[PDB]
């Protein structure tokens, strides 16, 4: 009864990043079912799934080889520990990980969300130094507006002052360079690296793109300065490619970087999100042999890393993900989407020229478009006037579920989006902006 | 394969809460596969799960209503997003929770992980008081050896020096009374809580027994006066039940207690683990209303929640537990298991009588042994003894799968072990003790 399912959504569910006053008093998607590209209503209206369900999905939502090898595995064992045992899934799909990352990568610790893999790199990079002899590492350097989740430690390295700020009393402390958008600012981060070294146990930045900040990318030459800068100053660096890893920037991994292989950076790599094709929670922190061997002992020596959730290394997750990686050998995919995202990028530059667009940028299938009141001054809309949702609303008119931040209209479309789709999407995005009131 | 599994196992993943120099030299159980309460290990070996794969297992590995769920919710969709939109199974699943909890606890905010919804539940009792207009509270009361998982809000709050104590720089302070296990201890909490009752966002304890300390009951009338202590002092009441949820202690909740439900505490329940019968990761943290009231306004005032990670309310999650809660229902467990129950307490009994047996305690489905050097003085075997361990291999040999911590053994069965499996259990400990090294 759709009523009933609306009403009881409004009453039971504290929703994620959402105010409840205002959710409660409109008509929002209650999604039913999917296929392809497409999130099927309760109502049976499609809606072309153009943030891909928050930035995860890769191939859409009736995969069948995702779906069928979760289903497969449930047959066999949907979850036994990896604590002091070892599951058969797990152990394939670490081979998988540690073979399509670069080759200083050689390590898997399992976890569920993207907050939780940067929380272990927080705490190996850490542990890591106390272990080593270091004394008085207990800072890091990251950057303002950057975005790494909202558990403590993630808040703590994370720069995003609206989401987290009031936490303040409860976050550890560091160093946050301006964001990072040679450069002025690159001088600027490794002059703080210089400075701070010998008191920071990481650098940590999310991989050639913010994307809670609203899909900005890092300049050309940014991460690469910075590996270098930490590799000088034997600082750890983490990269956070939980939203870009599997594709999106339209590489396998930002870190697949010639650069930052013959540095050997990051030593620590955090993915997530597409990792199981969008389906099921799974997220992976990699490092070099160099950190995992400091954690190496006799039990009473108690140098392991005593981190580990319940549902470590469960093998429904394990299995999604194996059929995700193997969906990228056997169809290209990487080859495969280049002409699209070549085609994405010609199809929005019309969208420049609307007078409320201040800025189109992006990485890939990760784009912002950032919506401002003055063109030449380049002034904001208020934080309450939801200008960005105000598009939102248009497009889902035209078929299309798109969710902003603020001002900044986001499209992370999946890898499976159709060239008909992309001229589809920014065709109604241009009318959308039009008719929007701003 | 066997071989190589084996070999990928030791050289790929960085296992949770393991001494990997330790376990690269060990034979470790592999598991492929489960049937009813056992673990089916590649070489085809069968070991009865008598830690329930770290206490979420409810109903065995191969149950058919919980694999059928999610094998059914798999063919409609596995994932669309609750930030900003719904979907039908997190709906019905948030109703039943709402209903089958105490009648003040009315709201839902879903996470992955029992780490995360104490993460969620501190940020939500933090921010309750900032926006309710109070100053200066920011700073918790729990109990020493308390756990409420590895992430660094969870550490913070948790008291479990060995684990996480070397994090210190990086956690958030407060105040730790002593270790609940009697009426001298509760008025020492009583008096902290008066005492820094202004200074503080929460009071937060396991649900009536401390898990990872090894199984130790809080006494009788702790929780509850702890509970009335935080309604007399205006401090809200968090009560962690992730493990001890879903009848692990004998009923569906701790908090299920006429006393807690007169006071309306606790004020914030988490759950976690069996939520799912133990298939998949999903997690609960459940308020009043009183507490999601303050997050309401306009949009602009910014006083929303800003927390939620990408697969919040995933409906593969929801769907296992909606199947796990309605074999609660359907099989009326909390009723059955009460004379298994009973038999395992008094098959217990003869363990006290052993020579290296310092303590038998638990409550409900939640055991532990204790062991000792000496029964007289009730000393310890050092650290890197591995007391437990030695009388896990002899368990393992009687095809028996326990995870100990530290001297303690760690008994937490499925709901579904049967009587004749309780009988063999109790009877093999009673010989692996004996058989151990100790
Ligand atoms: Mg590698
Ligand atoms: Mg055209
Ligand atoms: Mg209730």
């Amino acid at each position: 009864d759709k009523n009933l399912l609306e009403k009881w959504d409004k009453e039971y569910i504290w929703h994620p990043y959402t105010q409840m006053k205002e959710y409660r008093e409109s008509k929002n998607l209650i999604i039913e079912r999917g296929e392809g590209n497409y999130l099927i209503d309760i109502y049976g209206n499609k809606y072309l799934d153009a943030v891909s369900s928050i930035w995860c999905n890769l191939f859409g939502h009736s995969r069948k080889e995702i779906i069928e090898a979760i289903k497969n595995q449930a047959d066999k064992i949907c979850h036994s520990t990896l604590l002091g045992c070892g599951n058969v899934p797990s152990i394939l799909l670490a081979k998988k990980l540690v073979d399509i990352t670069p080759k200083h990568l050689t390590k898997v610790f399992y976890s569920e969300d993207g907050a939780e893999a940067v929380e272990i790199a927080i705490k190996m990079a850490y542990q890591y130094y106390v272990l080593r002899g270091d004394k008085g590492r207990t800072k890091f350097i990251s950057v303002k507006e950057g975005y790494h989740g909202d558990t403590v430690g993630a808040m703590s390295v994370g720069g995003s002052e609206l989401f987290h700020g009031v936490f303040k009393p409860l976050l550890f402390k560091g160093y946050h360079a301006n964001p990072p958008y040679e450069m002025e600012c690159l001088n600027e981060m490794i002059s703080l690296i210089e400075k701070h070294a010998e008191e920071v146990f990481c650098v940590i930045l999310e991989g050639g793109i913010m994307g809670s900040a609203g899909m900005i990318p890092y300049p050309d030459g940014y991460i690469e300065g910075v590996a270098k800068a930490c590799k000088e100053n034997d600082v750890i660096f983490i990269l956070d490619e939980v939203a870009t890893g599997f594709g999106r920037t339209g590489k396998m991994f930002f870190c697949d970087n010639e650069e930052l292989k013959k540095l050997e950076k990051p030593d620590i790599l955090c993915l997530g999100k597409g990792l199981t094709g969008g389906y099921l929670p799974l997220a992976a922190t990699l490092t070099t042999d160099e950190i995992y061997n400091q954690f190496l002992g006799e039990f009473g020596e108690s140098k392991q890393l005593y981190h580990g959730h319940t549902y470590t290394g469960n093998q429904l997750l394990c299995s999604a993900a194996l059929a995700t990686l193997e969906i990228f050998e056997k169809e290209n995919v990487i080859e495969n989407i280049q002409p699209k995202i070549k085609l994405f990028h010609k199809e929005l530059r019309k969208l420049k020229e609307l007078e409320h667009v201040g800025d189109v940028r992006g990485r890939g299938f990760m784009v912002g478009i950032e919506l401002v009141k003055d063109k030449e001054t380049k002034e904001p809309y208020p934080y309450g006037y939801k200008a960005g949702y105000r598009v939102a609303e248009k497009l889902l008119e035209k078929g299309i579920y798109m969710r902003p931040i603020g001002n900044v209209i986001i499209l992370v479309p999946p890898l499976s989006i159709t060239e008909k789709e992309i001229i589809y999407l920014c065709d109604a995005l241009y009318e959308a902006i039009k008719e929007a009131d701003l």
